[PDB]
């Protein structure tokens, strides 16, 4: 039994700012695609080189697996 990380995202035109409150994984989903990011571990991690006007979803979780509910946003133009 344990507490999984909480997180917020805010989306910018070509990057997403991921704010985590704490092996730890930040999963970036686009359509068809899933990228797994490994932050160097309250930190902020920035997913960059993204496409404007595109939907992305983010999930944060510890690996040993409960994937967080996804948080999604639409990047501005
Ligand atoms: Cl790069």
């Amino acid at each position: 039994s344990f507490e999984p990380p909480e997180f917020e995202i805010v989306g910018f035109t070509n990057h997403i700012n991921v704010m985590v409150k704490f092996s730890l994984v930040i999963e970036e989903q686009s359509e068809g695609i899933v990228k797994k990011h490994k932050p160097e571990i309250n930190f902020t991690y920035i997913i960059d080189k993204l496409i404007p006007n595109t939907n992305y979803c983010v999930s944060v979780y510890l690996e040993h697996v409960i994937k967080s509910p996804l948080k999604c946003t639409l990047l501005p133009p």
